[PDB]
């Protein structure tokens, strides 16, 4: 057989150019050949399904390209391994990447097709709970814009974040079956599954460990494509799926999905440790099907090497068992000597914190570990007393530091602490967020620090320009670019020159205008899905992200029942008209969260039919909040609530969008807010309540919730209101375990913060009166988001931690 | 919108036209697009699956055609409903009914790639379990060659029939995960999912019966096209899915598989009853989501025309649900009164039976059917009733005919006998065979046949003459279209011409040389996959069908036996040499079956490694036969063993493949048997042992195995070796329990027939020792075979039972 006959089988002219007249042809093929439908049976979603793979099509010539480059190339690679991505819609994203947005839009018109009502019945790909999953999909989109050989791993959940519905003003939770109509986006990949093990029991022979007696569970990949801003460089994105191997009989081929439950479903929690077993599956089934893959991939172009060639950035603790696991491999199967096998691995790796509260820090019970992973846990014993050693060696004599940085925990149940262990086996530890990484340094790791400072980095959040302004305020983008050029959403820092049109009346009467549109825009949508009426001319006071305590969503509903007393006490006194918008999801079995989204709903109930209020107040609890509704809210906000308290965010990225957006923030000295106030100058910002220090001294001498009831009559009322039953007439006590909460074992302070965060809001009263002051003080916030794109913070890794150097140059196009 | 744009959206012009150019372009576009592939690391399989794409194209535009014409024209529409769909490999079959195997096989061969070793990627869609699944297959064929509005509905197994593997001599099942690496034939329909109900209660309201309080599972739909030969029809077969709907969390989620199980796994059983509650609700699931596809297809263009737009036809008893569900449609949901509903119920099914064995025979014990299906099983008795009062009025007094008749069985454990119920609701019942059907009106039967008449038929199997001879035996279709040209690949009769060469040595020559080259063909098949050693110059003994007692497997083990005592007995005498061919699964539970198989390979243990043998004769099991293996054993076989009892094989289909494709058949009077000696003529069959009425003979005087034994020395010595260990050396009494059946509980009296199938035997090996001789009176086989061909069988259905007339009449192309 003649192999240079194989040289036809070429990638060179197949999609052919990116015009009108090839796209609607090959639309039509897709519409009759790909969907098996023809004008007489299609339905919008057959419409949808037919754009998506005629846009597909020139994604894929990409990828291969991409592919194709690195092999030849052999760049060092980066590995970003997180449990969780979460992506959102992705037909408008790739369109933009690519500069297909306009062909696709005429190509659609001529056919008799409106392209923006196809856009919305894509389903939001919902692989993350909230801020770290949304994270790495910015980093995704970030480092494929620079130019970086970079793989995400992941796995690919059958059930996403679940879809939230409110009965009688309660969460009820739903799956999301986001699969159901199929994923265009993905490339499912049979012929490289990999096996993984669990369970089973450890042997010694004469040279060495063996790991026997397991059960194994196969890992199918999932190859997504993720295109960089027009420079024609598609990475992947890898995601497992668990399959049983193909060895009553009924029974045993329905048991099959014991194996494959798996990879099922996402934990929903956020921000909070839950030891549960099949969650340990989990983060192991990531953890050794990639290194497998990691492996391989560098043995096909000894390991001295592997540093230079592999980078592996762990996403918080739950990919920890890599350090271990990579352990397992070089000296139990590569038979690498231990402390060669460390070295490499210290090199190797580099974690990720994100959170400082104690509930959300993993610490496996060892009890777990030697029955599902045996060997791991002699590893990590191993691992332990060397570690141990050589902090004794550095601080002789020091036995309670040797107890405190011991990666076993003792206890009535032993508890391995597996962010101590990542610290241990990484080269690089970083914070998210100055503040954070410097409360990393001065408390919880303070013994790491000490031992090893050169390790604790900062890598502040960033979030993608591409989806977070472009892709949801088109309108913004298109003002912006009308002064400036395009060349910002590449280089953000180039918001800057916007600076010098802080004076200019065009630019003042623009920007209050898109905003003006965007409200519209969003009020219309509130009617059409959820039907109700809000004032499109009030203030949009905006508080979306998960429901949690820490995050003090309560405070915002104290600051919305002062504004709703206060009307009903002087009626006829005039007052800045609001629309208070809180979204949120809650993990299902957190009590306290779900009680506060009732609380929500119930406040909204009275306020909004109130008829002495009026227009003047409206209280929105907007449902099943993600990635697709914070597109539609954030571009239309006018005020960004990021009222956390002082030291528990560690960053945030909710407040970077709204920034990017044309919102003021109304928020405390916690995480990023730092320095974004820091950007923008202070005096445009919002900034209110304790800092971190006066937390400090409050803790010191002890929170008593009461001296602030006994001191300040609008919150006794407040309180009075709550315990009484006005805000729930069938049940009286229906908040009382709120209300006892806030008054007796309250970890978060939200009394300490009332007076000053109604204050605060008071002015942010006052300046939205002055219409041309206002859009003067956002045009001074929009000016110095710069800072806070991913691609800054992608730079820095890359520079800082990986060793790689970022590029924007473009690769050549398919043909 | 203007509306006339949406005329573009056309299949036109889509897939060019057949030739070489566009197909390669196409394969190409596939496999870098569609695959994601390049040639650097594609492999065979995505060369398959590139090639499958390309041929897949030209199938669509024809269906989409296909269905436009059905809705416009509206004929009376054909649903099969059956449990199993045996389909096998679906590339080579598609390209032949499109003729695009010529231009698939040159372009692949400018790719540089060779077309054969591709095809054999393809995995066997195995949907069935042998006869009963294979049948409705070859039926789907030919419906679409005969342009019947035809549709084809059944469940999509995850887990079709289990991969059988030999471990030691014994049958180990492997999961059967044909899906792994996808099926590009079938299209989801996910956007056409409707609900199934399951338990629940029934309520009386003041204007009907409720059925509420019901658990819902979905049934999604996936269609697979089937085309007709050469005719540019493409008829659809729809198999549905399970899917659980939307309303500890986690938990929750992780017991939607249990409603999934519903299509998971084929239950293995051929021709046995397990009444499993998840059978049952295969069952119903099937049923349930048929029937409101019917009616609502059926009112998109009341119910009086239901029987001149709809027939429905049962194959077995496993769709009979679909009677009772049809009157509760019509009457709790439509509200039509019980004897309209009824005379259309009559009106539209039709029901084929396909066994007398009593254990193959549907009795669902009633417990079952009212805590699963309440309202089902009051309509049954409801049907029961007034049936039951009919009877009294043709029969008054009959009191034994009554208890007989009752769809009611009486006993400890009350039962619904399904096949009575479809005799009560159907206007018609067939048989599968000439003497079946008669067996069925003089003894199960004899009691409805009675009472009507008129409602018994007969139907003759076929099987389809394009995957039966121009697929398989391209090389035997090529010698005889030289002759009497293309006309009978859809017109079988025409074989009959073949007969004017009977005495043309040219043809005789021929014949004998595609036998050789198939054998020699299948000798390196089996060396290359299965490293063994047969002489292609030997007489190939097949027997290929699932193990089963009446199928009598073992009567063939006693002649090899008794062959190999004969040459050891006279090692230097001449014989003409034989490989005895035995393959086929056995269902898991079937221990007796299971014993049968290590016995044959026990055999094979002896024979195969005596040298005093040599290369007279082998025994050989064939593991794993599927759809695909007998389209590779059949058409090499010379010699087709079908030897049931008389009056157990209802009709059998493997005879009339191994008949087309030139073997001769050694049989018993069984079945179809009777009608292919009848159509070649006694003197070119091998007939043997008792005919029907001498088994009823020996059953009244009563079967006594010792007998033989004690007046068969041979016999006896045969007996004697099996029980001394003489085949189990390690374990001497291994087979004591298939002895111990034979002699003492052998309901199939192999015995019996033990003299006159060797005396027969003997006259094969006689008659193959003339090459000449043989070849002539296999042409009179070939000849004659016409009669067997699907296309009679459906055409025989349409006219008699369906009411819709047949037709050859090509459609125009998509162009
Ligand atoms: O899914 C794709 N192609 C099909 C091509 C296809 C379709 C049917 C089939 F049977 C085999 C292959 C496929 O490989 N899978 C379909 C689902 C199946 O279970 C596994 C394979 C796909 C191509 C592609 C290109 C890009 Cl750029 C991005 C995502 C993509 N997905
Ligand atoms: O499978 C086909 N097309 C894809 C086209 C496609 C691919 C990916 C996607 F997300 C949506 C649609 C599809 O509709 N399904 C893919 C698997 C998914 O789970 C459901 C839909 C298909 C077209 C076709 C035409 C013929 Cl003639 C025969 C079989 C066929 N199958
Ligand atoms: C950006 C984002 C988050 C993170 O918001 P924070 O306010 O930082 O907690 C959460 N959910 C979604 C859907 C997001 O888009
Ligand atoms: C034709 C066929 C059958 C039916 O064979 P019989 O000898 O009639 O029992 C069974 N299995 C397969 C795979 C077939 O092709
Ligand atoms: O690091 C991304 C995100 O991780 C977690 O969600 C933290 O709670 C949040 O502060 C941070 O912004
Ligand atoms: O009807 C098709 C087939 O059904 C069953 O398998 C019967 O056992 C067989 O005799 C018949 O040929």
């Amino acid at each position: 057989s003649d192999q240079e006959k194989r040289k036809q089988i070429s990638v060179r002219g197949l999609a052919g150019v990116e015009n009108v007249t090839e796209l609607k042809k090959n639309f039509n093929r897709h519409l009759h050949f790909t969907l098996v439908k023809d004008r007489n049976v299609a339905t919008p979603r057959d419409y949808y399904f037919a754009l998506a793979h005629t846009v597909r099509d020139h994604l894929v010539g990409r990828w291969i390209r991409t592919q194709q480059h690195y092999y030849e190339k052999d760049p060092k690679r980066i590995y970003y391994l997180s449990l969780e991505f979460y992506m959102g819609r992705t037909l408008q994203n790739t369109m933009v990447n690519l500069a297909l947005e306009n062909a696709c839009d005429e190509a659609t018109y001529q056919l008799g097709l409106d392209m923006e009502e196809l856009e919305e019945i894509e389903e939001d790909a919902g692989l993350g709970n909230g801020g770290l999953g949304r994270l790495a999909a910015c980093f995704l989109d970030s480092m494929a814009t620079l130019g970086l050989a970079a793989y995400g791993y992941g796995i690919r959940y059958e059930f996403g974040i679940f879809n939230q519905k409110i009965c009688g003003g309660w969460q009820m939770e739903e799956a999301d079956d986001w699969l159901r109509y199929g994923n265009p986006w993905e490339k499912a990949r049979p012929e490289f599954t990999l096996p993984v093990h669990f369970y089973g029991r450890v042997e010694h022979t004469s040279q060495g460990a063996k790991w026997v007696d397991t059960q194994v569970v196969l890992a199918m990949p999932y190859d997504t494509p993720v295109p960089g801003y027009r420079n024609n460089v598609v990475n992947t994105m890898r995601l497992w799926s668990a399959k049983a191997p193909n060895d009553g009989y009924i029974q045993a081929v329905l048991d099959r999905n014991l194996a494959e439950n798996i990879s099922r479903v996402l934990y929903p929690n956020d921000n909070f440790f839950e030891g549960k077993e099949l969650r340990l599956k989990q983060e192991y089934f990531v953890v050794a099907a990639t290194l497998q893959d990691i492996i391989r991939r560098f043995k096909s172009s000894n390991f001295d090497a592997f540093p230079d060639k592999v980078a592996i950035q762990l996403n918080d603790t739950h990919p920890s068992l890599a350090i271990p696991e990579l352990m397992r491999v070089l000296v139990d199967l590569e038979r690498l000597d231990w402390d060669k096998a460390w070295e490499v691995t210290v090199k190797t790796c580099a974690y990720t914190n994100h959170t400082v509260l104690p509930e959300a820090l993993e610490r496996w019970p060892v009890h777990l570990l030697e029955t599902l992973l045996p060997r791991h846990l002699q590893i990590i014993y191993e691992i332990n007393q060397r570690f141990l050693n050589r902090v004794a060696a550095a601080f002789p004599g020091d036995v309670d530091r040797l107890r405190r940085m011991s990666l076993v925990e003792e206890g009535a149940v032993k508890r391995i602490n597996m962010a101590h262990l990542c610290i241990a086996g990484s080269h690089a530890v970083n914070g998210v967020a100055r503040i954070h990484s410097e409360i990393l340094k001065k408390t919880i790791f303070k013994d790491f620090y000490e031992l090893e400072p050169h390790k604790f980095q900062n890598k502040t959040n960033g979030i993608t320009p591409r989806r977070w302004l472009v892709l949801c305020n088109p309108g913004l983008a298109e003002i912006i670019a009308e002064r400036i050029g395009e060349e910002y959403i590449s280089d953000l820092d180039q918001l800057r020159k916007l600076l010098s049109y802080v004076d200019d009346e065009a630019f003042i009467r623009d920007v209050a205008k898109v905003k003006q549109e965007n409200k519209l825009k969003f009020a219309a949508y509130l009617e059409r899905e959820y039907k109700v009426h809000i004032n499109p001319n009030s203030l949009f006071d905006v508080q979306v992200k998960r429901i949690h305590e820490y995050k003090r969503q309560l405070l915002n509903c104290l600051h919305v029942i002062t504004l709703y007393n206060r009307i009903k006490k002087e009626p006829n006194k005039f007052v800045v008209p609001r629309t208070v918008m809180i979204g949120g999801k809650a993990a299902p079995g957190y009590h306290m969260a779900k009680m506060i989204i009732k609380l929500i709903t119930a406040i909204g109930d009275v306020v909004n039919h109130d008829p002495v209020v009026g227009d003047r107040l409206r209280v929105i609890f907007l449902e099943n909040y993600r990635v697709s509704l914070a597109e539609k809210v954030i571009p239309a906000a006018d005020l960004s609530e990021q009222i956390s308290t002082a030291g528990t965010e560690a960053s945030g990225t909710g407040n970077m969008k709204f920034m990017l957006n044309g919102a003021l923030t109304i928020g405390t000295m916690d995480g990023a807010n730092v320095e974004m106030a820091e950007e923008a100058g202070e005096e445009n910002f919002f900034i209110f309540g304790m800092r971190v220090e006066d937390v400090d001294r409050l803790d010191q001498r002890g929170y008593n919730a009461q001296e602030y009831y006994d001191r300040i009559p609008e919150l006794r009322q407040i309180i009075e209101q709550l315990s009484s039953g006005f805000f729930s007439p069938k049940q009286p006590d229906l908040f009382k375990d709120i209300v006892n909460m806030l008054m007796h074992h309250d970890r978060f302070k939200v009394f300490a913060d009332y007076e000053e965060y109604v204050k605060c809001q008071e002015r942010v009263s006052a300046l939205y009166k002055n219409p041309r002051e206002w859009t003067r003080m956002v045009i001074r916030n929009i000016a110095t988001s710069g800072k806070f794109s991913s691609d800054r913070t992608i730079a820095q890794y890359a520079r800082e931690i990986w060793g790689v150097e970022p590029s924007r140059q473009r690769l050549p196009a398919p043909d």
